[PDB]
């Protein structure tokens, strides 16, 4: 019964709109933290106000889990919402860093940015083939390139995981040739015949992944209207065949007495 | 006698007239970059400067009289006005107004309107993006804030400030240097600066990836549309055409029956 | 005059004028190491003065077969221009590298080739608008940058023409920061206020261009495919409509007889 | 030569159970995490010995397994290009670890790469992504051409004085690549050949419009040229369907037209 009486508070327009204007409030907020002249004169009435909105947004949360009890944590955003506001709570050393992370609540509580986020989502879960596929890639190249170069080149390619950096780095293609390949030549001339596959094969998958996207993404909607017009010529067509047998029942008819009557 | 003068105003002599000083006053403005021509040619050229600006005067005046309010309705009208004030603003203000006055030389997409298309189709785009533009800005605004707290101390340079930040993160998502000159040293000090500036690499270049097929993609689903409607609204009067006749047809078979 | 046309144009011909393209092109491969030209040098310089002849008796032939047609074609034309920079005595040494351009006549000579050059060529003539609109752009903004940092600056933007290199080099997106902008912000703070709209709007337009190509050549393969489909839907409409009148005027002409009777 | 005897169905039951093609998948991600921890110099020196042994072991079963797999698949192995690749890869690994190139002990871990082959899934990406490829050999060629057409300009416009970049054929093309990436290509590269020639970016910067246009303009067109296949696929489909509803009604009529002159044949 007055589980209603709050739901109508916590779904209404005020609720929600009072919520975005503290997390745009607290988002100036935390970037007037930054300034080391602001914190000496106004920091105290930051971080109380800091409290505040964290207080808010814990009373928030906790409603809005009554309100929607598991269907809430059934639910990404909200998950994103409890994560964020759980991290902040958090006595005060990184977390207190993420705790800058609440300000993509303004996401979160606003459709608008939901939709946009979920439609740029939707395509990860098709890649994962690739994108496994392409870690697989890395992996084996990360441990050649730290065979073949780490003895010679310890700060680049000395730790699998420093040759992962490396072979990331000259995928983004950043002063891989002066920076990288050229000193590795100098100690070893065919290092150019690793990197320049290495770079060729992971350009020509990404640029090809999306080539795909784009044309599969066309096939689809050339099939969405294929459909709906090849239904429209069928109903069409049992549409006339219905009106004929009527035109032909009636020779049927017409015949039959008019036979008669000669 | 009003029709004279905007018969005139509107006129391709008057158009291609004003085209041409445009042209004219463009060159100008490149050969005043040489202190070799300044030094024999140079006065000639600032009484020209200051005659096309009174030609141009003249002509916003003239346009202004014909179209009246019509002209500050026009965006293309109000960049050729707000240009060819900054011309007449004394230079020795607020110095950035002497270079501001180049500017002008983009009067040229205003007259000539396979230009005025040409911007025209492109600005097309930037509505529909504002939400992604905001979404990145906002991204932006977080990882600079996480950025300036996380290295700002150690690397005042880059990250003191959280327009530094800003400047900083912009050049990371253009990729230059990102790692032989930022992430590399930062990884000197905290070494595990990676985990913050890979995933912001991954994300950003996500978004602007994905935006631009969904432009492709989403066009053409419109594309899709506009054509399925119109195939369809054949077969629709195709059939009524038929419905018709057999109507007739089935109605002309009463009569025969009935006699 | 018949005989020298079946030459010319025989596949046997323009096959052997390939084969020397071919060959050409790896002796003048070989002509860059300093140990073969001072071995085997003597030999190639002849083959080159061979080959080049043998190219300008094709190019004369053809001539003589085509007359006019042969110099308002494109591909004869720079086999043309190529094979006369050849002729030219190698005395301003600039001619005696572009010598290697003819290797291009590889693409002229094949017919496949000629074809893919001429697809990609063919998005062109659009992009001249966009090209000219960049092109002012550019002269604009190398004005603005020569006149606000070639004084302090005159290696980046002494000069218009310098200006303009280093612009292009920010489009590039190649150390537009660490080794540009950064140092222009120790003089001039706000510089960044000029270099990032610059980087902004040339990628927009660059990217945009091709958004525009990719749809704008969709749209029409929709049109090209709706006239063809209505184009049937059109001759089921009017096949249709003439049945009904050979079904009318016989409906017609028995309903009247019928009254008769 | 079993051919079709009582054991080579022995055989062919084993190649084709689902424990065979699971167990050597298993394996695979095993010498897989192997391969990563051998990277590791405190590894190696507490359990280097473990590790060699099981790769001598893995590698044991992989030969075991891609001959049980040639005795039942006989020509067809050879005729499969993922079966070569097995067979190539695990070659490599039995040439002995110490041979005179000294490499092909890193070219080992590419039987890492047979996680792949195993997976039909990734067998499908992996073929999806190379179908483009033979259309595009063309254009490949087209740019080999122009890479060795400038990087012979290169050579002997800049090799001289700057030998480090363009002193040999083989070096042109190297930088030539690299300003194809845009790596460096202005302070890097080009720069510095202004101090010496001043007119070389009309060198470069020709090279580098014209490599970033047939670059993109080949994958405009791999888009818009296989779109217009599919509005081919289509139109036929609805062509196909409007064309055989016209035969449809155009009986229908005649099926009729004939029953009314059934009918003024009566009275005539
Ligand atoms: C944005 C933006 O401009 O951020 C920088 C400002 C200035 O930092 P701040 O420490 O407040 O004082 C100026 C320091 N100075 C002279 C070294 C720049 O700091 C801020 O404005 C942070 C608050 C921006 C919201
Ligand atoms: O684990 C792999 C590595 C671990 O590196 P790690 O040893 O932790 O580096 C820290 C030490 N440092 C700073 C000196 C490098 O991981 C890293 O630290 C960074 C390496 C990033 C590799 C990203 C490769 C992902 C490929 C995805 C491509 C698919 C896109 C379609
Ligand atoms: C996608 C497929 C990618 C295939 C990856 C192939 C990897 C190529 C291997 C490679 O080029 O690495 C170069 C090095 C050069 O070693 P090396 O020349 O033997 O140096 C010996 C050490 N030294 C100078 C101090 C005596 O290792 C070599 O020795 C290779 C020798 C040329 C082959
Ligand atoms: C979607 C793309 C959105 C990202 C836009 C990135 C904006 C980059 C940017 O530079 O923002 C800077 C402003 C404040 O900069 P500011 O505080 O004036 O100082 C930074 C430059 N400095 C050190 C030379 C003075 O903030
Ligand atoms: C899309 C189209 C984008 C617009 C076209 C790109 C603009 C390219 C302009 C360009 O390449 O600039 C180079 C010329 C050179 O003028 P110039 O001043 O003669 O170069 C000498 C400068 N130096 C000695 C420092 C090397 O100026
Ligand atoms: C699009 C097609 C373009 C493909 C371009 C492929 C790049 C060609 C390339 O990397 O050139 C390298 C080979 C080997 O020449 P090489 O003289 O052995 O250079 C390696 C040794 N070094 C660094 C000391 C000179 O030459
Ligand atoms: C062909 C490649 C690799 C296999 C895979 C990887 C990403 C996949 C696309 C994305 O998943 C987005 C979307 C999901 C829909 O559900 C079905 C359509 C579409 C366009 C997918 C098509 C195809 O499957 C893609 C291109
Ligand atoms: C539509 C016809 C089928 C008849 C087939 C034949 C070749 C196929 C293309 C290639 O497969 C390369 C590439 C694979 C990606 O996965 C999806 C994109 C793309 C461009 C494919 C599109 C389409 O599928 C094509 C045109
Ligand atoms: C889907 C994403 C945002 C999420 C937004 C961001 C940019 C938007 C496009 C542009 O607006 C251009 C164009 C305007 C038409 O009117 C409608 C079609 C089209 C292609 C828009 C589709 C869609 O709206 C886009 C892709
Ligand atoms: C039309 C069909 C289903 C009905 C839906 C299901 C999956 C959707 C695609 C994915 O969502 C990924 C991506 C999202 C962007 O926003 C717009 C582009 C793109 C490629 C979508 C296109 C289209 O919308 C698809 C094919
Ligand atoms: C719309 C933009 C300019 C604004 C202009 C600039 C380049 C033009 C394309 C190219 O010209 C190639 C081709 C020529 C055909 O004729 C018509 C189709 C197509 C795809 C053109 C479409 C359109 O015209 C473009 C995109
Ligand atoms: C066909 C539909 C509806 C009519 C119209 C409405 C808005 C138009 C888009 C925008 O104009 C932006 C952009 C301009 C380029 O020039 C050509 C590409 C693009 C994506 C346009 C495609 C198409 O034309 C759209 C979707
Ligand atoms: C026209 C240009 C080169 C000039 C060549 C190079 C790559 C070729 C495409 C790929 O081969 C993929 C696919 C194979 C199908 O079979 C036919 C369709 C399609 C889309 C090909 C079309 C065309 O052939 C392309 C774009
Ligand atoms: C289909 C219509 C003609 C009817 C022709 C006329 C101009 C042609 C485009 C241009 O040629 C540029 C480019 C060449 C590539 O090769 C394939 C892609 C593209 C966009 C072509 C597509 C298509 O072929 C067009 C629109
Ligand atoms: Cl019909």
């Amino acid at each position: 019964h007055m589980y209603l009486r709050i739901t109508n508070i916590v779904e209404s327009s005020f609720f929600t709109k009072f919520i975005i204007y503290l997390i745009v409030l607290n988002g100036i907020t935390m970037g007037l933290e930054t300034s080391k002249t602001f914190m000496q004169s106004f920091g105290v009435y930051t971080t109380l106000f800091n409290q505040i909105v964290i207080t808010i947004f814990t009373i928030e949360i906790i409603l809005r889990i009554y309100v929607h009890r598991i269907s809430f944590f059934k639910d990404p955003w909200s998950l994103f919402d409890f994560f964020v506001v759980a991290i902040s709570l958090v006595p005060t050393e990184i977390l207190r860093v993420l705790r800058v992370l609440r300000l993509f609540r303004l996401v979160t509580a606003v459709p608008q940015m939901r939709k946009i986020v979920s439609a740029l989502i939707s395509v990860i879960p098709g890649m994962l083939s690739v994108i496994a596929l392409m870690t697989l890639f890395f992996y084996i190249f990360a441990i050649m390139a730290t065979q073949l170069f780490g003895e010679r080149f310890p700060e680049w390619f000395g730790t699998l995981g420093e040759s992962f950096y490396t072979l990331f780095q000259v995928m983004t293609l950043e002063s891989w040739s002066m920076g990288i390949v050229r000193p590795l030549m100098e100690v070893y001339p065919y290092a150019w015949v690793f990197f320049i596959p290495f770079i060729f094969v992971v350009f020509f998958v990404m640029i090809n992944l999306y080539v795909a996207i784009i044309v599969d993404a066309m096939a689809i909607l050339n099939q969405k209207e294929e459909q709906h017009i090849i239904d429209e010529v069928q109903s069409h067509e049992d549409n006339i065949n219905n009106e004929i047998i009527k035109l032909r029942e009636e020779i049927v008819e017409l015949k039959e007495l008019i036979k008669t009557s000669l």
